[PDB]
């Protein structure tokens, strides 16, 4: 809503930029510290800014929201040599056109989303356990024999009881039918028998292309023409199947695994045949309900036929499949070991089928050019257990990412904090934008800033949050990585997280960029110095910052001493931009004069916890 960045660019590229219609900051190298916070503080929209910054750190750069953009890789800093966060391609200056270069700007800067998000992320499966409003991403880098990931994703297209469909949506082309198979059903499964493997190019590609869940799961491949493989997690077999005694024999029943069953088999006048092996298929697993938790049965569709049966928990058509290509696969989920939790999807059993509702089914679905979203919430809906945050509660850790703030969740703000209140790593858009690609409605800043601080939870934004695990966990948070410290102030992050002994003012926590700017328009528009300095903070709901440990790094820390003080950041390997009880609960009274009722107990809380401390 106001948060900008600074778009640094190196000297090559300067001049074009003085030709676009954003502000220019101008360096000079030689502004003190107190410039650029002063200066930067002018700037409500993006900016650009070119010159000398040898002398500063990076926590010290993104705590001002600079995003590095230059013909080279890299550029020279006083903390380390940081990898340029956008990189012009030459011709594509050079040439100097202004849209070109800016449009090109904002791809890699919706591409630098993600960064951020990850590195949060990877911080949480660094600590939590248990994940809410989980999606493919957070599937992908799932330890599944560990994290256990929940959530309520949009449901693909199946066929049960029980049809409803469809309805149609726009979707893409993706990885070719059988392989986009596999794609989808291997997630947790250790052991996976393959019944029909057929040249193995198929599985073969899979490797090639997604090499590291390939190589935690242990593959039986069963085909008369399968070749041999150096691979030494595939036992290749070259019998062909009629039945379970086929597949038992290679089994470790010593060991609890979960195990998986994929069947895709089919022969060499009508074909009742192409059926009863589909048939056969299915029950050769449903005999062996018991070991494995899962089966990804070929299903061909028949001719001849107006309604038939089969044991199925889920029928679905095929991502990347031809149009024509009339064969869904069946998904059966079972009794028997899993590191998901599948109880949800019904214990498949025998099925009634209407040819023709199952025609329209492909019709729908089906398509070469087709399947990508297809296969995002088949394989979604397969291993994310159909849970709600809000709604949930835990016995352990938990993680709630990029989900709360979602407008389906819309007025039920005092659950979303109770969350906030005990949620290892939660999040909550905040920012006041237009805002395109995202749903999200926000909070009012305050707001947050007040429920949210606590002894053990740290309310930051997403850059404070960004800059302090760089400082606290630097090697789950490089400092080199990649963020878009604009877009990350859209959001709010909490964590379970201790204030630091000693409360050193780090730029984590204190930025406040522009609250000079932030003030006057208060006073011009709704009007009425670190009694005052707190007063602003909350009436611009610009901000959002850990309250508690502000607070406590004042009193117990400032003052105290220059000498003393400085020292405790030394050391603390802490870091700054700019260089008493009776004041702040004024600030308080002031606030909540000015609105009763729209907050916020509390307040009344954190003011009796001055007049206490
Ligand atoms: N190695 C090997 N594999 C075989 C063989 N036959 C089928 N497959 C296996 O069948 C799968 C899908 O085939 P495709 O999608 O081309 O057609 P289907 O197998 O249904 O065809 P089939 O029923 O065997 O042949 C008759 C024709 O019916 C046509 N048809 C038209 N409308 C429909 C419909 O509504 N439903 C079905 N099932 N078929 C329809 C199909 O296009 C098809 O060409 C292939 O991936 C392969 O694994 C074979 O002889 N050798
Ligand atoms: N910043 C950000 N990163 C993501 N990574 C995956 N989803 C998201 C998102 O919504 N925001
Ligand atoms: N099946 C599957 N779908 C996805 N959609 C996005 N990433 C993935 C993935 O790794 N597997």
């Amino acid at each position: 809503p106001e948060p900008h960045a600074v778009l640094y660019v190196t000297n090559e590229l300067s001049h074009i930029v003085k030709d676009g219609f954003l502000p220019i900051w101008k360096l000079t190298g030689d502004e003190s510290l107190n410039d650029l916070w002063l200066e930067n503080g002018k700037y409500a929209t993006d900016v650009y800014a070119y010159g000398d910054v040898s002398k500063w750190t990076i926590r010290q750069l993104r705590g001002h929201g600079f995003i590095f953009i230059s013909t080279h890789k890299n550029v020279q800093l006083a903390d380390i040599i940081k990898t340029v966060d956008v990189r012009i391609p030459r011709e594509v200056a050079r040439s100097h056109d202004m849209k070109a270069f800016e449009n090109e700007i904002g791809r890699r800067r919706i591409r630098m989303r993600k960064g951020f998000g990850d590195a949060l992320r990877n911080y949480a499966f660094k600590m939590a356990i248990e994940f809410h409003g989980s999606e493919a991403e957070t599937l992908n880098d799932a330890n599944p024999r560990l994290h256990k990931i929940y959530g309520m994703p949009e449901i693909p297209p199946l066929y049960m009881e029980y049809a409803e469909i469809g309805t149609r949506f726009d979707d893409e082309p993706t990885d070719e039918k059988l392989v986009s198979m596999l794609d989808y059903i291997v997630y947790s499964a250790e052991e996976v028998h393959y019944i029909g493997c057929g040249d193995l190019r198929t599985l073969m590609q899979f490797k090639k292309r997604s090499p590291g869940r390939f190589r935690r799961v242990l593959w039986h491949v069963y085909d008369p023409i399968a070749p041999e493989c150096s691979d030494p997690n595939v036992i290749v077999h070259n019998i062909m199947v009629d039945s379970k005694k086929d597949i038992l024999k290679h089994m470790n029943f010593l060991k609890r695994v979960e195990r998986l069953f994929i069947w895709d088999v089919s022969s060499d006048e009508w074909e009742t045949t192409r059926f009863a092996e589909d048939r056969l298929g299915e029950e050769i697993a449903y005999e062996m309900g018991g070991a494995f938790s899962s089966a990804l049965i070929k299903h061909r569709i028949p001719n001849s036929k107006d309604e038939y049966h089969c044991i199925s928990t889920y029928l679905f058509p095929q991502p990347g499949a031809d149009a024509d290509m009339y064969e869904l696969r069946n998904f059966m989920r079972l009794r028997g070991y899993s590191h998901v939790d599948r109880h949800m999807h019904p214990d498949a059993s025998v099925t009634k089928v209407v040819s023709r509702d199952v025609r329209k089914m492909v019709e729908l679905y089906h398509g070469r050019d087709r399947g990508r979203f297809l296969k995002k919430r088949l394989f979604e809906h397969l291993h994310i257990v159909r849970k709600n945050g809000l709604l949930h509660e835990s016995d352990e850790p938990r993680a709630d990412l990029f989900y709360l703030t979602n407008r389906c969740n819309m007025g039920l703000e005092p659950s979303i904090y109770e969350v906030m209140k005990k949620s290892v790593i939660a999040t909550a858009w905040v920012g006041r934008a237009p805002l395109y690609d995202y749903d999200d409605f926000a909070l009012p800043r305050s707001t947050v800033m007040l429920n949210g601080s606590y002894r053990d939870i740290r309310i930051l934004d997403g850059n404070g949050a960004i800059l302090f695990l760089m400082w606290r966990y630097p090697d789950i948070v490089k400092k080199d990585l990649t963020y878009d410290p604009a877009w990350a102030m859209n959001f709010a992050v909490s964590l379970k997280e201790p204030i630091p002994d000693p409360p050193v003012p780090d730029i984590s926590l204190c930025r406040f960029i522009g609250l000079r700017v932030e003030s006057s328009v208060l006073r011009v528009r709704n009007p009425t110095d670190l009694s005052g300095h707190l007063y602003v903070t909350l009436m611009s709901g610009a901000y959002v910052t850990d309250l508690f440990w502000w607070f406590k790094m004042i009193l117990d820390w400032s003052a105290q001493n220059r000498e003393q003080k400085l020292r405790d950041l030394k050391r603390s390997a802490a870091e700054v931009i700019e260089w008493v009880r009776n004041d702040l609960i004024a600030a308080l009274r002031e606030y909540k004069r000015k609105m009763g009722m729209r907050e916020g107990a509390s307040i009344d809380s954190w003011l009796e916890l001055l007049r206490h401390l």
